[PDB]
């Protein structure tokens, strides 16, 4: 619509076109033929491990990455129960586990069953929201250092990552844990 | 808050300090002593007739015009049951009577008779707004020509005069028919 978030969104961040990579999705996971969307398989695909793969984190990046400048892209949660989503460094651990933290790399936040919000932060914080959002608005500014989220429906605030010193390239990721009917998806 | 609305107005207009210039408002109007806030007298106060004065409509303007940029300002309306606010060129019909339309350098929206919301143009057009709004932003940017409302507590959008080429200098205008208990009001 002409909501102040809709019109403003494009004159002050540059829209991301965020292509699914399939080379970089856990096993576990399916990109879409568009690459907007992904899902959970019940069982691992056989898959080369590729040193950009994801080996143990459901987790999958978009593929390109930032290092200067603000970016948007928006994502549909729809009434899925678990996401997580934000940016990641280039130079993640991505063979093995690591905690998904700003001190390793991760910036992100989601939702875990069904209604607990919380950002991924060692330690988690949980996040109060006027309401459940369907569409989730995530915006970059490089220079500033902040990751903000939106409710991309009405334009209220679900969080912020204020004043980070970011020295890597940037990739949208995105994680699913479980299997269930809704998928995860890009808005182009 | 931190909305999408309240976090980019500012990366992406200069906010006005709008202060009601007291030459130019109609003798039945009172401008509060800090100039922010404009109330209607039972009858018109002993004023002057200088040239900057609307003698006719019950209109005021800020001290200041634009003739370039973005900028906006917002407005507390309160539950009034009606108010017009928008801009004016420099070189409106001061002295008399002229009806307030963009061909005669007025663009404003507003409120009558408790629930009539309208943009004032030739012919009015009715306004159809999710919900009353309480605090209205008014957004220039001179060079695109469009002048933008919205609901300064939620984002949404009012109205907007789309790619008009303004050729003078445009001030900030409110207009007040009634006689109620709430005042307008500038947010600074």
């Amino acid at each position: 619509r002409h909501s102040a978030y809709n019109e403003w969104k494009k004159a002050l961040f540059k829209p991301a076109d965020v292509i699914l990579d399939p080379k970089t999705a856990n096993p576990i996971l399916l990109v879409s033929e568009d690459q907007r969307s992904v899902q959970r398989a019940k069982e691992p695909q056989d898959l080369p491990d590729n040193p950009e793969r994801f080996n143990w984190h459901y987790c999958v990046l978009g593929c390109e990455s930032f290092i200067s400048g603000r970016h948007y892209w928006e994502v549909e949660v729809g009434d899925r129960k678990e996401w997580h989503i934000g940016v990641c460094s280039k130079n993640v651990q991505r063979k093995g586990w690591v905690k998904m933290t700003p001190e390793n790399g991760f910036w992100t936040m989601g939702l875990t069953d069904g209604n607990k919000y919380r950002t991924l932060t060692e330690p988690r914080t949980n996040l109060k929201l006027p309401k459940p959002p369907k569409k989730v608005g995530v915006f970059l500014d490089y220079e500033t250092g902040d990751i903000s989220f939106y409710n991309a429906v009405d334009g209220s605030h679900i969080h912020t990552f204020l004043d980070v010193s970011f020295s890597e390239a940037l990739y949208p990721v995105f994680r699913i844990l479980t299997l269930e009917p809704t998928a995860l998806s890009i808005c182009p």
